[PDB]
């Protein structure tokens, strides 16, 4: 669920991470539009497309199984649809970490009005 995605982000990126990442660029959140602004936003674009591949279960709402030990995230569980959701979230979080050095606060709470161009499709 997105609740869990936030908890994951906070664990991997730190306490400021939910607010830092879940309005950023054109795609960090869900249901973004336009062109990804940078690599972090591309993490979010892929995450949104990842959720779009989850057909069995609701990636926004449904609760998955995951571990948080020594600073990282491993997905688990024996419901493969929920694990698929978890992996979308985990991947995104690792992508955020990998791209932290190009995080630009210009894109923090950027706003849909700055993304009104043609959307890149999944």
């Amino acid at each position: 669920s997105l609740w869990q995605f936030g908890k994951m982000i906070n664990y991997v990126m730190g306490e400021s991470g939910v607010l830092q990442y879940l309005s950023y660029g054109c795609y960090c959140g869900l249901g973004g539009q336009g062109q990804p602004t940078d690599a972090t936003d591309r993490c979010c674009f892929v995450h949104d497309c990842c959720y779009g591949k989850v057909t069995g279960c609701n990636p926004k709402i449904d609760s998955y199984t995951y571990s948080k030990k020594n600073g990282d995230v491993v997905c688990g569980g024996d419901n493969p649809c929920k694990k698929q959701i978890c992996e979308c979230d985990r991947v995104a979080t690792t992508c955020f970490r990998d791209n932290k050095d190009t995080y630009d606060i210009k894109y923090w709470f950027y706003g849909a009005k700055n993304c009104q161009e043609k959307s890149e499709p999944c």
